[PDB]
């Protein structure tokens, strides 16, 4: 009965995201994807797109959250959260977030390294880049591009 | 069947190392705990200490390991290895090791933070101040502690 | 006769900032603790000077003050010219680094720093109240007197 | 005809940037210093004046150009048909984060980027902490050069 | 005419090296990668420079030489005074940023920075030649040249 | 009576070392410099060598005294009834690892440290860096004090 929570924003998922989907999936029975709750797809656009990218992976599921993370992860009976890292930066900020949590609630965070491919990805500088007309589509996956490009022209 | 390795030369194990053990064996169905092989403490000599800490973690077992660690883990039917990491020294290093490890064989990597109380501590910083009469019995299991005593007056 | 100035918004103080008062206190003949005023916070800055007050009670040799504007000018008008605070992480060391840097330049004030206890490394005043907010417990990682004013403060 | 541009917002120019200015003039034929305004969001000083300060500092440079722009940096550098940026780094996290801009470049429009090192004593300063320094009444007038001193206590009074 | 040289130990050359090449050939007039001689490897000196000239060998403007000792020395007998080289990590950049200014304070030779290949960001040679030596699969890190002639040496 | 020990191998002294040996002073009733030794690895400059070199670069610093000590620091402290170490950072690495010793020596004795950051001049300066360049003929006399870049050069020699 292992399980972990994977959260963000995920406004919108990339394909850095995705592939610590995939690699949680892989070394945890159950995963759940948390999407956290003033950007560009709505909480409801954002799960859509992940549950797309995703149909492949039957041991994950996604849904939206409010309030302390660590609430959400122990009212789920879980007690882990798994995310990936790409920076010195991700690193010194995640490992301040992940000793609060142990603290306060006992909920332990596993990281893992990012795809090299993908370490220079944000969601923030794609968006950034496609506004100005940029070439975004080898870091998202093929139904989100198709979904930001609809987004800019409206 | 989840499972991850956790690799060191562990010489000695600390409470630090213990701590990411026991947090690992909680969210893993198995763990390897590889010792991995010029210092102060035989492989055997290292492999009781840490068996002697860790009998209360049923799921984790004790071995030693030679060669590339990518194929220790993928012959015993993993392909996670887990490890905890203090600074961002710590993070840098082993993102690099991680991604070559993931590029060559697969073997994924997770990361747990250190807890707060241990960030300062390596084995080598602890021998060392032992060495010169420093009290380091706060950083070791009771028992390391008396052995590494016993190895310092021999 | 030594002393320094360790300046911060203090809100509200922590167990990280009350070990680094200690630890300043038994090194300079005088600390004046600095509160800073700004443009927004939880508590007032008299609420905060209370708040340390009250934790530094056995620091004979501190004090504190509320002040505004250029910290190196608070500093050289108290006739002192060093600041003392504490890092937790390598972007505290980048950021406090520059701004040492700066203020030695342009004043001729040094900046010692301690490092935090590794037990409060994690710890920030704007973390706290954010998990306290969501009735988290950071009663560890607050004074006593600073965690009953912030239940005050969140009801 | 090799060529480099060198971006930034120049609000105001430092002795830091204008270190870079000649250490980039001195290794690329042409180098264009590009002004790039955000224009959702005003500085301190405007357009023109951020041109000014700079050209007035660099006027013993003469293959350097000063040109103001907005939008994707990589559309300035390849209308000019050039295919790369300059700047320098003082710090890790300026490293870091120029690290991401600079593959996220390269992968839209193969623009490439160069960096140097900041000279040591330059390396703590910034146009903000200039600014928020001097509007407190601090002395930065060794940290930027003549041409901005004065204006930007203008601006302050 | 512009010019840098590209300094390194290329024990062996890697992919990621040879982008480095690529990328600074594009943008300088001429480019001398100095393969330093120590005091130790796995290839000797001509053997890296000849699998540096084979997967150069598109580059008309770039030239491999030997050289030891102080490589600003190197740098001005050549006429240059431009060092070219890739960063990966922090701390690549923090050494690296050290000995830039180490070589600009005593020789007044600039140094040039690109950011790595994201896709090689993790290759070393030591770390492909320590892979290799226990029968790891290095082949995509390396040009087909160079991993030839690895085969041949861990045999 | 407040005092501080700065601690480091010296060998040789820089004057990245004199700048934070004065920093201290200004700010301690006393400050010990300690030359730490290691009897199992000789440097280039011998004890009373490097002692001596300080001593001429610290002449018009009256609180300011140098000895010379082995094995743990904070014994080498609390011997002198002191219980604070004082010494200079430049880089996130220095601090990285000068965090870890400072936790630990507080951790076993109860010995705190306070840092000061590099003057901005010599933060690319170590002794080890300066000693290889040296060897090669690079011109380092700018970032050593007069007491040492000639005995430097005749080590060399
Ligand atoms: O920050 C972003 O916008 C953004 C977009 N893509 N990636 C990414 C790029 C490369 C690799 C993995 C992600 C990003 O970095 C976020 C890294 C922190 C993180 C928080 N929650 C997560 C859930 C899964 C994976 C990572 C995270
Ligand atoms: O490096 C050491 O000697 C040493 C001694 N104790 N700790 C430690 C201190 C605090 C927390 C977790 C360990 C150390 O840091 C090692 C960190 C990397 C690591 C490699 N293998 C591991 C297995 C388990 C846990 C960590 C690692
Ligand atoms: O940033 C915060 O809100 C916050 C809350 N607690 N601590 C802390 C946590 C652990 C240890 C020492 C403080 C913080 O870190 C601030 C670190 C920078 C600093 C500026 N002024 C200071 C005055 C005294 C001490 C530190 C500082
Ligand atoms: O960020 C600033 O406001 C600011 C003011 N001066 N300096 C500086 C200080 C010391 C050395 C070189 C600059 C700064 O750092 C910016 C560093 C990144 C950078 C972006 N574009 C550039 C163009 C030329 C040079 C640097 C950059
Ligand atoms: O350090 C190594 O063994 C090694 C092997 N491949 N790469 C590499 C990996 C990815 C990208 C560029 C190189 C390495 O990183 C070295 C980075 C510093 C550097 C010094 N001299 C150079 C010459 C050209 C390029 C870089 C350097
Ligand atoms: O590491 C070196 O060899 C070396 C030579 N000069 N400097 C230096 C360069 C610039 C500024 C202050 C020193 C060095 O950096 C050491 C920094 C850590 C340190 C340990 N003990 C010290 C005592 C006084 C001052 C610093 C230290």
């Amino acid at each position: 009965m292992t399980g972990a929570v994977c959260p963000g924003s995920f406004d919108p998922v990339t394909l850095g995201h995705l592939d610590v989907f995939e690699r949680a999936a892989a070394q945890f029975d159950e995963v759940i994807v948390a999407v956290l709750i003033a950007g560009m797809f709505t909480v409801d656009e954002r799960i859509e797109m992940i549950r797309e990218s995703t149909a492949d992976l039957p041991n994950l599921r996604v849904e939206s959250g409010q309030g302390l993370l660590v609430d959400f992860v122990r009212e789920r009976g879980l007690n882990a959260i798994v995310k990936g890292l790409r920076t010195g930066t991700d690193f010194e900020y995640e490992l301040q977030m992940a000793q609060m949590n142990k603290h306060i609630a006992g909920v332990d965070t596993f990281f893992v390294a990012t795809a090299p491919a993908y370490s220079f990805v944000s969601s923030s500088l794609a968006k950034e880049v496609a506004t100005y007309g940029g070439d975004v589509s080898a870091l998202l996956p093929a139904s989100v591009h198709q979904r930001l490009l609809g987004k800019l022209r409206g």
